[PDB]
């Protein structure tokens, strides 16, 4: 009942005892495996109790002093109000633990290093905007990127929700034409359609930074133009392919996910944007080369005079490596923090080992940890992984419309 | 009914065929073990009952004359003998089906074009060897490879199993070295040692083809050398890197897996070697670049003048891509069937469509279907998949030593 986990490069074996804690049921049954799919009153007290017992054991404070104390004041807080507020340190410990538990995150070696901005006293979209702008400018930090999460007020009934309607704080526009097809990013066509539907002047280009749609409780959302000086972008050039610059490609510095629902101790914050720094294959492989994304693969391959007539020339593979080389080169030249998929996976192997020592395991979604290029060249490929849900966590959540 | 999205297009289907998944896999709602490499007359009757049902569905004669008799026949035979015998056409259909049902085979567009050699009358290790040479000979076909399988006598009470001890009909010796390392293929150290123990005179090259260890029932395994001219190999060169030929690398033409058990209607064939043709990534990425295999990646990158001192230069990705180029080119130059990961994955997408119209789904192991380089460059990356066990099937089995 303790999963045997092997690494096929070294031969080492470990057991994931930590898997025994899994709260929210996963999508997989004995009869079918759905791991490859992307999106598969006083119950609050169970999750509240568990999270507090975590915190105190983590500060080597099990069964003493403030432990039983803090247990009572949340027993009382929920008793009176039907909810509870987190101690500042707990909201910090929960944000760090959610990141620690995100199975699909390959950068969790960094999980202990996170800056939590507390926006729990937020009211109105104009309020979030400055909180977001503080985060953004803090996280960006002139390119020396720093992980951060801004936690907006939790959720209560009879009130609306705090929601950032964008999936990320920096997203590129996507525009249709007299022929349906898209200029810009097709992953944002919808929110790009909303932003114009809420009165934003649409640009022309293929790299217009979208305006934020911020929503305050029980209130239709307000458009916000991000300060251009606040959106650090990296023009993409290639170290030795002088024409790559001419392709006019750019990506933004800050990967800030603004659509996931932080969940700590049974409290659900539908607006808790977190941000780190990119891994280069996110940009160079998925964002630019996915056929439903910028789909630049063939364009770059033409410019390299590759043979696009036969699949076995590996022109796709060759042009994709160069797009990734441009990404890493351009971010480094702009001194923007970025990590290549080799460095990143190797650190994750280091993380798995730390977590084996610390908590006897680590929930890891194999298919998202293995990078989208050069899979078996990175060690995580040869590492078996166990996927389960631990709390606290980042969860997906419905689009706020 | 699991809903399955294709993210490249937006396609959405529901895998109704998963509902017939008979045997159980390793995943629970608690934890996903997808990424793990290695996850009574009445039961023999229901398996047989079902397969016979299957077979009569395929010949468009479901519930017909022959259908009832075969059920009662098989039951009377199982009652009388404890087991039953497949008719030859049932055997051809159960070997094709077991390839159809193989979740980890990207090459399943070919599942109906399968040459089934009935060796169920085999009598000794020696006859076994002859059947196998004729399999290799038929399949290799001078480089125009043909998919084939030889079904040796089924497991049955009172007699031990036929076994091919070798994991594949063509394998390269792996000699543990003086200084603790391996010469040849490290994946084949065990089987090499067994051969030597069984009186094989070892070589000392890197691409020494292994002898066959063939076990007739209730017999020690017997050692059989393959005629050199039966084992078509391909010397590896690069279309532009001319120093590449000086690496002395070779791979063989025929991927013939010989250690898997073939299951049809509850009957078990512990020896049924099957062969297709290679997908270049198996050779180019896995076999040559896995750190625990031939592990050539650094030597190629050094020879390529790549900067191997930083990972951000993507020297691993660049060097791997040219190794795969070399494999593809070397095999086309030698007129030996080979499919690249772009072509293979694109025909597997057709397979999934054909299988959806045919059976309402298709068992697929994403982590095995997605190639180990350039994953998201291929369409199967952006296809969600439902992995489950159908029968007939190729199963793993314990090594007979
Ligand atoms: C510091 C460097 C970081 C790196 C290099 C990194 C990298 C990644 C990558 C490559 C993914 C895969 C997602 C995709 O490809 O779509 C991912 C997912 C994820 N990351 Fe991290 N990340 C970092 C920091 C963080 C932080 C600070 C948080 C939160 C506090 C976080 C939370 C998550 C979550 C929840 C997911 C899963 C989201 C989803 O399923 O869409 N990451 N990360
Ligand atoms: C004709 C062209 C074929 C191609 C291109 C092909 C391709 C592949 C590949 C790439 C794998 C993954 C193996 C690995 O990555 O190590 C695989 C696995 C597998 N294939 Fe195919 N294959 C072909 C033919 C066949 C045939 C003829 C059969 C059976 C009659 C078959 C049954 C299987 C099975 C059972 C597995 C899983 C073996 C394992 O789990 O280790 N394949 N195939
Ligand atoms: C193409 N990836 C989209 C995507 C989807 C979800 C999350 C990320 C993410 C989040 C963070 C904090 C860092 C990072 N490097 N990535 C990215
Ligand atoms: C790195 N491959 C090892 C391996 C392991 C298991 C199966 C294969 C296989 C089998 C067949 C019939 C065709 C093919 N193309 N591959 C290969
Ligand atoms: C269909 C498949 O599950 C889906 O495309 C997943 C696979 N792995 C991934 N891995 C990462 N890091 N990001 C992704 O978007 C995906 N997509
Ligand atoms: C540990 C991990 O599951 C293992 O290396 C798997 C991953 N996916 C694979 N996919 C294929 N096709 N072949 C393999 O050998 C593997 N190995
Ligand atoms: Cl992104
Ligand atoms: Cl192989
Ligand atoms: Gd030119
Ligand atoms: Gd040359
Ligand atoms: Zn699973």
């Amino acid at each position: 009942k303790f999963p045997r986990v092997k690494n096929w490069e070294v031969g080492s074996i470990t057991y994931d005892t930590l898997s025994a804690q899994a709260q929210q049921d996963g999508p997989c049954t004995p009869r079918r495996c759905l791991g490859s799919l992307v999106f598969p009153p006083e119950q609050l007290l169970s999750q509240a109790r568990d999270f507090i017992n975590q915190y105190y054991s983590s500060i080597k404070r099990s069964g003493s002093q403030a432990h039983e104390q803090r247990l009572q004041e949340v027993e009382a807080e929920v008793a009176a109000t039907g909810t509870y507020q987190l101690r500042e340190s707990e909201l910090v410990f929960g944000a760090k633990q959610a990141w620690r538990n995100a199975p699909r995150c390959v950068g969790r070696i960094q999980w202990g290093k996170l800056q939590v901005f507390d926006a729990r006293d937020c009211r109105s979209a104009q309020e979030m905007f400055t909180y977001i702008c503080n985060h953004i400018k803090y996280a960006t930090n002139r390119g020396n990127l720093r992980s951060a999460i801004t936690v907006f007020p939790q959720r209560c009934p009879g009130r609306g929700d705090f929601r950032i309607w964008n999936s990320q704080l920096v997203r590129y526009a996507g525009y249709r034409q007299q022929d349906g097809s898209v200029r810009g990013d097709p992953a944002n066509v919808e929110i790009t359609e909303l932003c114009i539907q809420h009165g934003w002047t649409p640009g022309n280009g293929r790299f217009d930074v979208l305006p934020l749609l911020l929503q305050a409780p029980d209130e239709p959302p307000e458009l916000f133009l991000l300060p251009p000086e606040l959106v650090l972008e990296v023009p993409l050039e290639h170290p030795t392919l002088e024409w790559f610059a001419a392709l006019g490609l750019r990506w933004y510095a800050l990967p800030a996910v603004s659509n996931m629902l932080l969940e700590i101790g049974g409290l659900e914050f539908p607006a808790a944007p977190f941000s780190g720094w990119y891994m280069s294959t996110e940009i160079g492989t998925r964002n630019l080369c996915d056929p439903h994304r910028y789909n630049i693969l063939e364009d770059v391959a033409v410019c390299m005079d590759l043979d696009t007539r036969t699949t076995s020339s590996l022109w796709k593979d060759k042009a994709a490596v160069e797009i990734n080389v441009a990404v890493l080169h351009s971010y480094q030249l702009a001194k923007v923090t970025i990590v290549d998929h080799h460095a990143a996976t190797a650190s994750f192997m280091k993380h798995l080992e730390n977590e084996q020592k610390a908590r006897g395991g680590c929930p890891a979604d194999w298919a998202w940890i293995v990078p989208p290029i050069s899979g078996s060249l990175t060690p995580v490929f040869h590492q078996e992984m166990v996927n389960y849900f631990l709390s606290p966590a980042f969860r997906y959540q419905p689009d706020p419309w």
